[PDB]
C-alpha cells in the first residue's frame, strides 16, 4: 500500500503545516501538524475542556463505530516549546492520503495549553518519530507510521514541504519526479528516539564552506533552524544590523535586508535554504525589526533542522531496519 497527502501552511509564514487526516466511522476529518519530533497521534475532541476550545475541528468518538476506549490509559505530553496536552486514549481507524491503519492510538485531549487553544488552524498532531517515546501509559503505543510500516510498498515517508505555498508527505514510495539530482543518504541514530543526523557543514550566502559535524534532528513540527551559537553569529553577521535580542528571545534583523542564504552539508552533498526562507516577518505587527529564522540552540540541548531547513529539500525517512534520512534538493 501506500498514501499521498497535501499538506498546507497554515499561515503566511509557514508557522506550521497541517495535512487532513480521517478518523473513525463515518470519517471525522481533522487536520494535524504532522511531527517527526514526537510520537503521539492527539486530536482536540468532545472530551476537551470546552473553555480550551476556540475554532478547531473535535474528533467526537461515541460518533465512531469503530472507536473502542483503551481502558484505563493516558497520556500528557510537554513540547519543546513550553506547550502541552493530555488526556485518555482510542483506538480507531486512521487513514492519511488513501492508506489506512485499523486500530491506532487516537490520543483524545482533555485539557491542552493556551497556544493550542490560540491556534484555530491545528486540530491536533500526528506523530512521526520513534514509537520508543509515544506517552501513553501503562501501555506504550505504536505510531501511525509504525503501524503502516508493514504493509507499505517500502518502509518509508517523505517529506515535500513547501515555502508560501502546499506540499506532500508521502507513505511507502519515492516520488523520483518530486526531486532534482539524486538522493543523499545518511545515518540516524534512534538513541533518543528522534531522526538524529550528523550535517557535514554550512556556509553563508557565497562564502566558503566549512566543514564541521553539527549534531541535530529532522522535525517537521519545529518551524526554525536552531543552530550552535558560533554557526548562528557567523550567519547574521553577514546580515546589516541583524542583533540578538534577550527581550525578542533571539536574532532580529531589519525588515528592510536582503538575507543571504545559508547551505548545509548532507555528506558530499549540499541543500542551499534561500534567503528568503529564513525572513519571519515583523516581531509585532507594524514593526520594522524582523524575526530571523535561523536562532541559536545553545539553550535547548539539541541542534533542531526544522521546517526553514527541511522546506529546502526532499527528505525522505527511511524505516528500514536500520533507519536513515536521505535529502535531495528540488
Amino acid at each position: 500500500s501506500t498514501g499521498s497527502a497535501t499538506t498546507t501552511p497554515i499561515d503566511s509564514l509557514d508557522d506550521a503545516y497541517i495535512t487532513p487526516v480521517q478518523i473513525g466511522t463515518p470519517a471525522q476529518t481533522l487536520n494535524l501538524d504532522f511531527d517527526t519530533g514526537s510520537s503521539d497521534l492527539w486530536v482536540f475532541s468532545s472530551e476537551t475542556t470546552a473553555s480550551e476550545v476556540d475554532g478547531q475541528t473535535i474528533y467526537t468518538p461515541s460518533k465512531s463505530t469503530t472507536a473502542k476506549l483503551l481502558s484505563g490509559a493516558t497520556w500528557s505530553i510537554s513540547y519543546g516549546d513550553g506547550s502541552s496536552s493530555s488526556g485518555d486514549v482510542y483506538t480507531d481507524t486512521v487513514s492519511v492520503g488513501g492508506l489506512t491503519v485499523t486500530g491506532q492510538a487516537v490520543e483524545s485531549a482533555k485539557k491542552v495549553s493556551s497556544s493550542f487553544t490560540e491556534d484555530s488552524t491545528i486540530d491536533g498532531l500526528l506523530g512521526l518519530a520513534f514509537s520508543t517515546l509515544n506517552t501513553v501509559s501503562p501501555t506504550q503505543q505504536k505510531t501511525f507510521f509504525d503501524n503502516a510500516k508493514a504493509s507499505l510498498d517500502s518502509p518509508v515517508f517523505t517529506a515535500d514541504l513547501g515555502y508560501h505555498a502546499p506540499g506532500t508527505y508521502n507513505f511507502g514510495f519515492i516520488d523520483t519526479t518530486a526531486y532534482t539530482g539524486s538522493i543523499t543518504y545518511t545515518a540516524v541514530s534512534t538513541k533518543q528516539g528522534f531522526w538524529e543526523w550528523t550535517s557535514t557543514g554550512y556556509a553563508v550566502g557565497s562564502g566558503t564552506f566549512k566543514s564541521t559535524s553539527i549534531d541535530g534532528i529532522a522535525d517537521t513540527g519545529t518551524t526554525l533552524l536552531y543552530l550552535p551559537a558560533t554557526v548562528v553569529s557567523a550567519y547574521w553577521a553577514q546580515v546589516s544590523g541583524a542583533k540578538s535580542s534577550s527581550s525578542v528571545g533571539g536574532y532580529v534583523f531589519p525588515c528592510s535586508a536582503t538575507l543571504p542564504s545559508f547551505t548545509f552539508g548532507v555528506g558530499s552533498a549540499r541543500i542551499v535554504i534561500p534567503g528568503d526562507y529564513i525572513d519571519f516577518g515583523p516581531i509585532s505587527t507594524g514593526s520594522s525589526s524582523c524575526f530571523g529564522g535561523i536562532q541559536s540552540s545553545a539553550g535547548i540541548g539539541i541542534n533542531i533542522f526544522g521546517d526553514v531547513a527541511l522546506k529546502a529539500a526532499f527528505v525522505v525517512f527511511n524505516g528500514a531496519t536500520t533507519p536513515t534520512l536521505g535529502f535531495a534538493s528540488k
